């Protein structure tokens, strides 16, 4: 099945997802000289107080800090959205080098990392009605460069040793993703699609302009996890990233001046 090898990678996907090469995939270069400000858009509502983490599994092809999104608890709105969106997980994408590992790019520059905060339109009721819808899904990407140590990260380096192997999870209870966001809420937006299979046209992209900063040791925990179920030849869980898509008839919008 799908995944980030020379066989079954990224380039092979469009077999089992013809979508993959549709019109508004995901992730994309951001031209920052091409792309607009739009004093249209609004400040961005991130609102995760009373959000609820829960457990977190290792998937075969990252890790997910699970959420509480049986009700309004953790919710993105604003920005370019009409409605509220519901937090359900976070994940990252990375790198075998620090020279890349960021599913979006900006002016071509790969980061070390992206995480990914994954939300659900309320409108639809649940996430799999959600995915079918084309305002669905609204993530908050942030890219990782590596420098100075991101202290609300630690937390989920610390537990990665526990799920090292696919199909592994461990309670993940009491984290606070705002530990995780740069001083700024500055962004580009653009309609999209999930990352990964199966590569569903849903998604409202809000990709924050500020990178945070994490340590090298950091992303070095990262790397240390297995693509791999238990007892498996090991594959360390690296260059887990979709290449930037071509952006095809799509304009990328700025909140910013
Ligand atoms: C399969 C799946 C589920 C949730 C989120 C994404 N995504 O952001 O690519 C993908
Ligand atoms: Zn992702």
């Amino acid at each position: 099945h799908w995944g980030y090898g020379k066989h079954n990678g990224p380039e092979h996907w469009h077999k089992d997802f013809p979508i993959a090469k549709g019109e508004r995939q995901s992730p994309v270069d951001i031209d920052t000289h091409t792309a607009k400000y739009d004093p249209s858009l609004k400040p961005l509502s991130v609102s995760y107080d009373q959000a609820t983490s829960l457990r977190i599994l290792n998937n075969g092809h990252a890790f997910n800090v699970e959420f509480d999104d049986s009700q309004d608890k953790a919710v993105l709105k604003g920005g370019p959205l009409d409605g509220t969106y519901r937090l359900i997980q976070f994940h990252f994408h990375w790198g075998s080098l620090d020279g890349q590992g960021s599913e979006h790019t900006v002016d071509k520059k790969k980061y070390a990392a992206e995480l990914h905060l994954v939300h659900w339109n309320t409108k639809y009721g649940d996430f799999g009605k959600a995915v079918q819808q084309p305002d669905g899904l609204a993530v908050l990407g942030i890219f990782l460069k590596v420098g100075s140590a991101k202290p609300g990260l630690q937390k989920v380096v610390d537990v990665l040793d526990s799920i090292k192997t696919k199909g592994k999870s461990a309670d993940f209870t009491n984290f606070d993703p705002r530990g995780l966001l740069p001083e700024s809420l500055d962004y580009w937006t653009y309609p999209g699609s999930l990352t990964t299979p199966p590569l569903l046209e849903c998604v409202t992209w809000i990709v924050l302009k500020e990178p945070i900063s994490v340590s090298s040791e950091q992303v070095l925990k990262f790397r240390k996890l297995n693509f791999n179920g238990e007892g498996e030849p090991e594959e360390l869980m690296v260059d887990n990233w979709r290449p930037a898509q071509p952006l095809k008839n799509r304009q990328i919008k700025a909140s910013f001046k």
